[PDB]
């Protein structure tokens, strides 16, 4: 009978390899004393009676353990194995060998040493809700014991940390019971891969550190912070508040712990910071004059319902002349409601989608949340101003990348590499393009418009009148941000709450300007106190530190992995399995999977079962629900081709075949049943 000897779970790094959860293994003491424990030939291979005092001396020199107890332990009556309390568990490895060296050097036989797994997050507070747990659980059918991710980044990966199974022939009593110690390997377990994630450690930890200070500002129930590389998706620091020490668990038993991971669990009606994607769409749709003009004094009505700005619900004003610019910069909801209007319902809808909002963005995170998008006239007109729609964290970041990256979104990576070091192989990780919202003139135009919220002395809701200056400051580059308030919801009541900074409040922001290298999203809810200006003890020390850093933040191992070789990945038969989980398996693989439609079954696949996938290879799941045509905005030709065939379309390609998709013919959203024939322009 064999009994299961867990491979060594594989550490996860920063971009740099600074290690952020590994295995440790310490040992515990145990003493053979059963005179039936004798080899074929009766040499005695239990510990003598004869011996039992100069353990015991071993045992005090070595672990400080009283004489007494290590003597009364070994004369326990009936007894094959005995072991020897706390003083006898967690023995490191040094002590381990030096115990053995003794007991060889003294001639004495039967004391063995059983080794115990523990995961070490030796960062202690840090990024703590994102890299998750992994603990010891032990096998019921023989007794052994593995560790498990039990959340975040550990349970999400749990496939490729968990290396393969070794096995073992443990001697047993006449009993039955496993004696510890006594293993004889029959088969080598093989080491998990290790992962390499896309945070960098310093930034992190000085994240943490101004993430504390604006908790004691702020007093808020719950709190996150994630910066983004504006250029590639990657997430290169994130955090939430409360947290917990990773290393041992204080925190998690505090009044107030909020056990929702608030990168990619919560869901929460995300208010004005989704006015970036408002007016990017308004610029896009050329309907933007700003500076047309409009008055905020008697509010706008929709449907059954009146919106108002928040100065005149606050009565700090009984109304203003705006320009579109100006309200912008002043958050005024009224005019961000007129441009809603001004491109109508059907087009902000369609803009929102393009946005992917109540579409999960399956980046490699298991329990991921989709949102929640209402198709009511009125929810419509209010998400203009970001009430009456669910978003999560990431579905906000993946929506920022495209104001950031000349209107091209890129879906948010957490994964730098995949290594396997038993072979000397990896899988490195590259941008993901997933969409194309917005023209690059939009997204600068919005960039552009999104410096007056900080320097406008008037209007801006985000200047510092008291300095006379931006509250949000990175040296001395010119910063794009956009703050927000949203109203919270009540379980009692169902309706928002009415209570003073009983408000979600948030700020995006990206620097620099012009050419974005960092995109950061704050978020507090139900700030005691409130105030624009505590942004700054967050924002501004944060992307300071994150431009400083340069070339630490840009490199990872990638740069010293490109003449490593790559590690081969298949998907293996995925027909008729659910879509959204694939895709969410396939990426931490380093996959760019593309899922075609909203049907809950795989139909067909552009790779086959067994055929290699490269790191970073793009792929088309269709599923059996499709009928509308895709924002195919960085497509590679090959899928193009994939897709014409698979609903047979007749494909116009401009430009060369090495090339991705840059401009479709047909709108994305059109119905597949009319479309024939559609015009590709391909940029290589
Ligand atoms: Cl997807």
């Amino acid at each position: 009978t064999k009994t299961i000897v867990a491979a060594k779970r594989g550490t996860i790094y920063d971009r740099n390899g600074n290690v952020l959860a590994e295995d440790s293994t310490s040992y515990s003491i145990y003493a053979i004393v059963s005179t039936s424990y004798v080899s074929p030939t009766r040499e005695k291979l239990y510990v003598q009676e004869s011996q039992f005092d100069k353990v015991a001396d071993i045992l005090k020199d070595k672990l400080g353990i009283k004489k007494s107890y290590t003597l009364a332990q070994l004369r326990t009556k009936g007894a094959y194995q005995v072991s020897f309390g706390l003083k006898g568990k967690g023995i490191t490895y040094s002590v381990k060998e030096d115990l053995e060296k003794t007991f060889k050097d003294a001639g004495i036989k039967g004391m063995a040493f059983e080794a115990t797994t523990s995961r070490m997050y030796p960062n202690g507070t840090f990024a703590s809700e994102f890299l998750g747990r992994a603990e010891p659980i032990e096998n019921k059918k023989d007794g052994s014991y593995s560790l498990i991710g039990q959340t975040g980044l550990e349970r999400s990966l749990n496939s490729l940390l968990t290396g393969t199974d070794g096995e073992a022939i443990y001697e047993k009593d006449k009993d039955g019971n496993t004696l510890l110690g006594t293993e004889t390997i029959t088969k080598e377990a093989i080491d998990g891969k290790n992962i390499y994630t896309t945070l960098s450690a310093p930034l992190q930890t000085f994240l943490e550190t101004q993430m504390d200070t604006f908790m004691e500002q702020t007093k808020g129930i719950n709190a996150s912070a994630t910066v983004v590389n504006a250029k590639t998706g990657e997430i290169l620091a994130t955090t939430q508040r409360p947290t917990y020490n990773s290393d041992t668990l204080e925190g998690q038993a505090k009044k107030g712990y909020d056990w929702v991971n608030r990168l990619y669990e919560a869901q929460y009606e995300p208010g004005s910071t989704m006015k970036v994607m408002l007016l990017s769409a308004a610029i896009n749709n050329g309907s933007f004059n700003p500076n047309a003009t409009y008055s905020n004094a008697n509010g706008i009505k929709v449907g059954d319902v009146e919106i108002n700005d928040w100065s005149i619900n606050e009565g700090i004003s009984k109304g203003r002349t705006m320009s579109f610019a100006q309200g912008f910069s002043y958050s005024s909801n009224v005019g961000m409601t007129m441009l809603e209007q001004a491109m109508g319902d059907k087009v902000w809808s369609n803009y929102l989608s393009l946005y992917k909002f109540g579409i999960p963005t399956r980046f490699g995170m298991v329990g991921e949340s989709s949102g929640i998008v209402s198709q009511n006239s009125v929810n419509i007109a209010q998400s203009s101003f970001g009430q009456g729609i669910s978003v999560t964290q990431v579905q906000m970041l993946r929506a920022f990348t495209a104001i950031s990256n000349n209107g091209i979104m890129l879906e948010p990576q957490f994964i730098k590499q995949v290594a396997d070091t038993n072979k000397g192989t990896v899988r490195t990780a590259k941008k993901e393009v997933i969409g194309k919202p917005v023209s690059k003139q939009a997204a600068s135009e919005t960039r552009n418009y999104m410096i007056s919220v900080g320097t406008d002395p008037e209007f801006g809701t985000l200047y510092n009148k008291s300095e006379g200056s931006p509250i949000i400051q990175v040296g001395n580059n010119d910063v794009t941000v956009k703050s927000g308030t949203a109203q919270v919801p009540d379980e009692k009541t169902g309706t928002y709450k009415v209570g003073t900074n009983e408000t979600l409040n948030s700020v995006v922001a990206m620097v620099p300007s012009e050419d974005p290298e960092y995109i950061m999203y704050v978020t507090v809810q139900e700030p005691k106190t409130w105030n624009n200006n505590f942004f700054a003890t967050v924002v501004n020390p944060v992307l300071e530190e994150a431009m400083s850093m340069g070339a630490t933040l840009d490199t990872s191992v990638s740069e010293g992995s490109g003449k490593t070789e790559e590690t081969s990945y298949q998907t293996g038969d995925i027909i008729g399995k659910t879509p959204g989980e694939t895709a969410n398996t396939l990426r931490q693989n380093l996959v760019h999977p593309i899922v075609l439609g909203v049907g809950n079954k795989i139909e067909k696949v552009s790779v086959d079962a067994k055929e290699n996938i490269k790191a970073n290879e793009q792929i088309l799941i269709m599923t059996n629900e499709f009928t509308e045509l895709p924002d195919m905005y960085g497509w590679t030709k090959k899928n193009v081709e994939t897709f014409a065939k698979w609903k047979g379309i007749k494909i116009t390609y401009k430009g060369g075949k090495s090339g991705t998709v840059t401009k479709q013919s047909v709108a994305a959203g059109e119905a597949l049943s009319k479309t024939k024939k559609i015009t590709i322009t391909l940029g290589d």
